[PDB]
C-alpha cells in the first residue's frame, strides 16, 4: 500500500529515505523515549521507531516518534510532511501547502466500506485490557498523565449522521477504562460534542484511531470548513476513496489500516483531571490541573507488532509547529482570498512559535483598492481573527510581494523595519483568544478572550504608486554583471552543497 | 605595536587568525569592492583586503572590508570585535560589552602627545589633492555618492576645550575638497556643532581620521555619556595612554598610526546634498537626497601604503548591527542598573534589524520591588527612550533570568509567548524617534518622534512569587541522569564539533 494510505508503508518510506532510526533495545516509556524523541525534534534529527519498549505486551505497542518534524538538511527539510501526501522529498513548504488545499475546490471522493483489515488482526474485550498496563509513555517529567493520545485521530459523527469529523485533540490515561482530554471551543470535536449534549439521549459514538494513513492525519490537523468530513476531502486531495473497516461495538468506520483503534463513547457528562502537559508553545506550568472531556474505552483493536505514533511535543520544531502552525496558514491564505483580500502566500513563523502569521499581500491588487493601512488591517483582521481557522493566531503581519513569508528571518526584517509599533497595528480585544499561549491562560488578562493584532510591514507607497526602496543587499543593491562576476571568481579570490 | 592600539598591526592579526582574503588583482572601488565585501558580511566569511584598488595613486588607498563584521564558527563568531580589544578570540558578546563599559567607573587616562607618527609619513596640501580623483568607493548602486567615510572617526571638540568627540558618523565626496555627512541631534558630532553655531564666529575645527586603533573606533561607535572624552575612555578600558600627534593646520589631536587624516572644517552655516545611502537597516530610498553638513578639506597625512576601513553596511550581518547594536544595548544596560532597575543584561537581537533591546531582569530583586507590569514598563521606558544612549532603540523586551538575551531565538521564543499585546505593551510617542528606520523617516507618522515600545514578556508570577512553569524541552522536561543516558547513548543509537 503506498506511503501516504498506509502507516505502516510510510516507517518503510522513512527507513528507505535514510530518515529513520530503529532502537532494538530495551526502552523506557516512563519519560525515556519522550526525551530521546525531544533530543531528535531540537536537533531536526532523524525519526526514532522504539521495537522493544518496556511494558509493550501481547503486541501492544512499538512508537514511532518525531513522524512530522522536520529533516537536517535544506533541500529536504519537509520531506516527512512531503511523505504524508505522495509530494518529492524536496517539494517546498508552498506545494506542500498547495496540495493540502486542493481538495478544497472539488468533489469530496466518499470513503469505501471493506469488511476487514489489518486494524482487526487482534483485539481485546472490555475484560482483557486495561490502558494502565500499556506502555503509555510519561511525555514530559511534570506531565498530569500519561499521554497515550498526541498523535492520533478522533472520530465523531454528529448526531443527523450528515458530517464525520477526524481531528488530534491530546488524551491522557484516567483508569483502565478511560481516557481524559482536550475538548474545547471552537474545534469541531466540541462543536459536535455539544451538539449531542443539547439532544441530551446519549453519550458520543467514538472512536480514537492511531497510525492512520498519513494524509488523513495531515487532514486532522488543518481546520477545513464546518460539516466537511475530512474523509472525502482527504479522498480527494489524494484522489483516492479512503478504505474504512466498521468499528466492532459501533456503527462508526476506522480506516483499514490503522495501526490501534480505541471503541467507545465521549461522556456527555462527566469530566475528569486533565494536564498539565507539556505543550506546543514550549511550556508546562506544574500542578495546573484543569478538568477535561472523558472518555470511555470499550474495545482495542490493532495490527501485529502495532505501532502508536507519538508527538514529543513542546521547544521548535515538532509537529505542532510544522503541522499546526503551517496548515491554519493555508487555510487562512484561503479565507482571504475567498473574501477578496489580496493575500498570495501565508506560513506561521518558527521563530513566533506559530503564533504569527506572516500575509504576502499583491501589491499590485492592494494598489488598485485605493485603501489605506487602518482600513485594510481592520479588514483582514476582521475576516481572521472572527474564524476558526484564525483560532491559535494572534498576530498577522501584512508583508508586500518583495518577502518570501516560508523564511522566517525576511518576515522578521520587514516586521522589524516596515510596521511602527502602535500606530501601524490594529489590536482585537473582542475575539476569541487562544488559552493554549502563556499570555492568555497565565497572563495579565482574559484567558479566552483578545489579546490578538494586525501589524501592517507594508510601506506607505505600496498602497499608492508602489515600493520606493532597494534593499541594500547583495542581490538588490549590484548589477546583475556584477553579481555573477563577484559568485564567478569568488573561490579564486579566496573564499567559501545544495543536497548537504 | 598590539593590535587593539594599531589598525596595521590589527590587519596582520587578522591575517595570524586566518580571517583576511588578500586580493592583490585589479578591484573597482564602483561597486565591485563592497559587492564582495557585502557578500562577505552576509556570509560571515573571510575579510577582504583589496590591495590593487583601480584609481589608487601615490599611496592612496588600499581598503580592507567588513573590519568588525561575524566570523562563521560559533566558537570564535565575534573574534574580530575581540582582536579589537586585546580579548581571546573565543571572547563571548557578555565579555566583550564588560571591556567596553570598564572604563565607566575608572578614572580617565588621558592621551599622551608624540612629535610624530606613521601618518605623517605623507603628506597633500590644499593644491595636491582631489578627493574625486581618489578611488573612493561607490558602495551601493543607488547610493547619492562615493561614501569616502564609513569606518573613520570624526574628531571635533568643544569651543571652551574641555570635551574632545570621536565618533562614527557616514559621509561622501561632494567635490574636490568637500564631503557632506549626516550631524543629526542627539550626536555628540551635532551636540559639538550647536555649541560652535551658537558661538557663531568660525566654523568647527576638524579632523576625520581612517584606520585608527581598533580600541578607538570601538568607542566612536559606542554612546558614552555626554562630556565625556572618548581619547580617556580608551585609555582606561586598555591600562595605557594613546599616543596622539597634532594635526599640521589646526591643534586637534589625531592617533598617531592613523592610516589616513583629513584636516578641515566642519562648518557652521553651508550644507549640500547628502545621501541616499543604504543604511543600517537594510534600505536605500534612491533619490531621497536631503542635505547635510559641509565639511571642507584642507589637508590630507597618511601612512605609506595607506588603507582606508570600509563598512558595506545593510542587511545582516555588518559593523552596523554587530557595534551600533551591541554597543548601544550595553550602555543601555548600564544606564538600567545606575537608575536602579534590576537589569542583569542586554542585547540587540540581529533578528530585530538592531532595533530592539532584550532585556534580562533579575526577578528576585523584581519581586522585592512589589511592582507590576503597568508601572515597571513605564519607568523603563522613561529611563531608556528618554536617554541619547535609547535613540536607536524602538522596541524594548523584558525577559525574566531563564532568558539568555544574547540568543536571538530564545528572545524571540519569550517575546512571542510571554507579552500579550496590546495590554503587556506600553507605547510611547513623546520620545525622539529614530527616523533611519523605514516606518519613521519614510513611514507613516512623526520622522522625529514616537513609535517606541516597552513589551512586557515577565510573566505574572514573575512579579510575586516566582517563576511557575518549567519549558517543554529536553533541558528542563527530563531529569539530569536521563538526559546524560540519552547524551551517552547518542551515537550508539545511531543519532548525530564545537571549533568547527
Ligand atoms: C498536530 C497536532 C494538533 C493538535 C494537537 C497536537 C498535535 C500533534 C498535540 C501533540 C496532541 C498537542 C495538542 C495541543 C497542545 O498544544 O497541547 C493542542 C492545541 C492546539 C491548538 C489549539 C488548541 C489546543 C491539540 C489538542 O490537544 N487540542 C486541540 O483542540 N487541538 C490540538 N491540535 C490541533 C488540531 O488538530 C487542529 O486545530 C485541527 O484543526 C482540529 O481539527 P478540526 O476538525 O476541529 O478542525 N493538540
Ligand atoms: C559603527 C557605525 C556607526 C554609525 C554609522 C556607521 C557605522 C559603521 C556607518 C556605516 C557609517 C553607517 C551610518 C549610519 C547609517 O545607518 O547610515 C548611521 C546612523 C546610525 C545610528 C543613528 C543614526 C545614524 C552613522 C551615521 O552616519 N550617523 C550617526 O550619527 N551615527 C552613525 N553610527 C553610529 C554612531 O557611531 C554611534 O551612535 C555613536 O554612539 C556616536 O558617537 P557619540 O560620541 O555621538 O556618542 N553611521
Ligand atoms: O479551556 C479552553 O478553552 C482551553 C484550552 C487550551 C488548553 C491547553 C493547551 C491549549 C488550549
Ligand atoms: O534628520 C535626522 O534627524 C536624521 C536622520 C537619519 C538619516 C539616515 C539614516 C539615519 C538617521
Ligand atoms: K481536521
Ligand atoms: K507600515
Ligand atoms: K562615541
Ligand atoms: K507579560
Ligand atoms: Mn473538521
Ligand atoms: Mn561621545
Amino acid at each position: 500500500q503506498p506511503a501516504h494510505l498506509c502507516f505502516r508503508s510510510f516507517v518503510e518510506a522513512l527507513k528507505v529515505d535514510n530518515d529513520l532510526v530503529e532502537i532494538n533495545t530495551p526502552i523506557d516509556p516512563n519519560l525515556e523515549a519522550a526525551a530521546i524523541t525531544r533530543r531528535v525534534c531540537e536537533t531536526n534529527d532523524k525519526a526514532p521507531l522504539f521495537n522493544n519498549l518496556i511494558g509493550m505486551k501481547n503486541g501492544l505497542f512499538r512508537i514511532l516518534g518525531a513522524p512530522g518534524s522536520l529533516r537536517k538538511s535544506s533541500a529536504d527539510r519537509y520531506g516527512r510532511l512531503a511523505r504524508h501526501l505522495a509530494l518529492p522529498p524536496t517539494a517546498s513548504m508552498r506545494e506542500i501547502l498547495d496540495k493540502m488545499l486542493s481538495a478544497s475546490d472539488m468533489p469530496p471522493i466518499p470513503p469505501t466500506i471493506v469488511p476487514t483489515g489489518p486494524c482487526k488482526e487482534n483485539s481485546l474485550d472490555d475484560s482483557e485490557f486495561d490502558l494502565t498496563e500499556l506502555p503509555v509513555p510519561l511525555i514530559h517529567k511534570s506531565d498530569g498523565g500519561k499521554y497515550i493520545q498526541t498523535y492520533g485521530m478522533h472520530i465523531v459523527q454528529s448526531p443527523d449522521g450528515t458530517w464525520t469529523n477526524w481531528s488530534i485533540a491530546r488524551a491522557m490515561v484516567h483508569d483502565k477504562n478511560h481516557l481524559t482530554g482536550l475538548v474545547i471551543p471552537p474545534q469541531h470535536i466540541w462543536q459536535i460534542h455539544q451538539m449531542w449534549k443539547k439532544e441530551g439521549r446519549s453519550d458520543v459514538p467514538w472512536a480514537l484511531a492511531f497510525g492512520v494513513p498519513p494524509a488523513a492525519i495531515m487532514a486532522s490537523s488543518m481546520p477545513i470548513p464546518d460539516g466537511v468530513t475530512e474523509a472525502g476531502y482527504v479522498g480527494a486531495m489524494t484522489g483516492s476513496s479512503l478504505e474504512l473497516v466498521k468499528c466492532d461495538t459501533n456503527d462508526l468506520y476506522v480506516p483499514a489500516t490503522s495501526e490501534i483503534v480505541l471503541e467507545g463513547t465521549l461522556s456527555i457528562s462527566e469530566t475528569g483531571p486533565e494536564g498539565p502537559f507539556g505543550e506546543m508553545h514550549g511550556y508546562i506550568f506544574p500542578g495546573d490541573t484543569h478538568l477535561g472531556a472523558k472518555y470511555k474505552v470499550n474495545r482495542i483493536t490493532y495490527r501485529n507488532n502495532a505501532i502508536m505514533p507519538m508527538s514529543s511535543c513542546g521547544r521548535l520544531t515538532d509537529e505542532t509547529h510544522t503541522m499546526i502552525g503551517s496548515l491554519a496558514a493555508a487555510e487562512i491564505r484561503k479565507l482571504c482570498q475567498q473574501n477578496d483580500l489580496p493575500i498570495t502566500d501565508a506560513f506561521a513563523p518558527f521563530e513566533s512559535q506559530v503564533t504569527w502569521v506572516a500575509l504576502r499581500v499583491d501589491t499590485e491588487k492592494l494598489r488598485a483598492m485605493k485603501t489605506t493601512s487602518e482600513g485594510f488591517r481592520k479588514r483582514v483582521g476582521d475576516v481572521v481573527f472572527n474564524h476558526k481557522a484564525g483560532y491559535t493566531i494572534h498576530r498577522l503581519v501584512l508583508v508586500g510581494d518583495d518577502i518570501d513569508v516560508y523564511e522566517g528571518k525576511d518576515v522578521l526584517w520587514a516586521f522589524s523595519t516596515r510596521c511602527r509599533p502602535g500606530m501601524d497595528e490594529t489590536l482585537f480585544e473582542d475575539v476569541r483568544g487562544f488559552p493554549g499561549i502563556p499570555y492568555m491562560g497565565h497572563g495579565n488578562g482574559p484567558a479566552h478572550r483578545g489579546g490578538k493584532v494586525v501589524s501592517d510591514a507594508l510601506m506607505p507607497t505600496e498602497y499608492t504608486t508602489g515600493r520606493n526602496w532597494e534593499a541594500a543587499d547583495f542581490n538588490q543593491s549590484y548589477p546583475e554583471d556584477l553579481k555573477q562576476k563577484v559568485l564567478d571568481n569568488w573561490t579564486k579570490m579566496g573564499f567559501s552543497h545544495h543536497h548537504h
